[PDB]
Formats: C-alpha cells, structure tokens, sequence
C-alpha cells in the first residue's frame, strides 16, 4: 500500500539515476552518494546532537558514515507498518538517503539508541527484514555503510580519497564546530577536519 509507493520511488531512481545522483560514468554521481549520506549526519550535528563524524573507505570498495548523534528513531511509525528508520531510508524526500539506498547493491544500517543496537540490511533499497535489535549498548548514533550498485556505476567505480577529502574539508568549514574523520582502510591514510 505504502510499500507500493516506495517501490515506485525506487524504480524511479534506478531508472533515471542522473536525475537524482548525477552522472554515472564520471565519478561525479558515485562520490555524491557519500556526500548525501554525510549530509544527513551534518543535519544531526546542526541539531546539536552529533560531535564527531567518521567517513571510512573500506577495502571492498564500500563507504561508511558514522555519527554519535541520537540515532534514527526506531519506533514502528504506526500509520505505515514499519520503524521510522525504515521510512527515512526508503521514502523519496539534498535528495535523501533513499536515493543512495536505491542505487546501492547492499546497504547496512546500525542504530544505537535507548540502550539498544538495531541493525537492518537493504538490497537495492529493499529491506531484508524489519529493523531488529542485535544487542545492548550505552552509546548512541547512526552508521550507514553502502556498496555502490555496479549496474548503475561504470568507468569510475572506485572512490578517490582526495575527492572525499576535499568535500569533507569544505563541509567542516561551512559547518563550524563539526569534526569529521576520513580513513582509508585500503592504505591507512587518515585526515581530520575541523574549522574551530
Ligand atoms: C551516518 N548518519 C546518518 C546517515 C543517514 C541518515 C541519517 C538520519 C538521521 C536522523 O534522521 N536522525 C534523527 C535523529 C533523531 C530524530 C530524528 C527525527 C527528527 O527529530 O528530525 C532524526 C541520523 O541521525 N543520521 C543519519
């Protein structure tokens, strides 16, 4: 019913990715996938709940963004039949994570909130299962890790550290007070962005 519109939106995006993410052969859209997710963590930092953000380039050519904010609300949003988090990750409308989720072959969500750790896995924007609790924790935050769909992205398929590094530096300048870490698991290089 609402799943109907969601899958409609997901179609829409995988069908015309240039309309939402940008160019799929350039590097431009692929890297925009990261900034869209980081964008979301910056909102949580503009709300005064997030102090540090961690962008990691993993060795299998996936990227993750971790914040120590509140964590996305997990309560089943009882108009639709699923966690508020799932609605955030899957509904269309800065374009929203659902664009990134739709063009990701795989996407892992981990939320730490009200003393629990919740995990959900998606494939091409579609949940494997409802948001489920995997254990206790005393910290809070949201972590989104995604693997770009190779059906969508070609040519430039690998993330460039210096392209992220540049945009993350810029975003730290524009949002005074946030701290951002970039780590490349491939060769160990790190950097830290913070403009007092
Ligand atoms: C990497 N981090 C990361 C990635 C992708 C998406 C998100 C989304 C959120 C998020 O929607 N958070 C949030 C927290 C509490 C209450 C509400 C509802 C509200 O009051 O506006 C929203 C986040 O925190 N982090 C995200």
């Amino acid at each position: 019913s609402s799943s109907i519109k969601v899958l409609k939106g997901l179609d829409a995006v995988r069908k015309r990715p240039g309309m939402y993410i940008g160019d799929t052969d350039d590097g431009t859209g692929l890297h925009h996938m990261v900034f869209e997710v980081v964008d979301n963590a910056i909102d949580e930092a503009l709300a005064g709940h997030c102090k540090e953000i961690i962008v990691t380039i993993h060795a299998d050519n996936s990227v993750s963004v971790q914040d120590d904010g509140r964590g996305i609300p997990t309560g089943i949003h009882p108009e639709e039949g699923v966690s508020a988090a799932e609605v955030i990750m899957t509904v269309l409308h800065g374009v929203g994570v659902s664009v990134v989720n739709a063009l990701s072959q795989k996407l892992e969500l981990v939320i730490q909130r009200e003393g629990k750790i919740h995990r959900q896995i998606y494939e091409h924007g579609v949940p494997q299962a409802p948001l489920a609790v995997t254990g206790e924790t005393e910290k809070t935050g949201t972590m989104v890790r995604f693997w770009p769909s190779l059906e969508t992205f070609t040519n430039v398929t690998e993330f460039e550290y210096e392209i992220l590094a540049k945009r993350l530096r810029e975003l730290s300048f524009l949002n005074s007070g946030v701290s951002i870490r970039l780590r490349d698991k491939r060769d160990g290089k790190e950097d830290h962005f913070h403009y007092e």
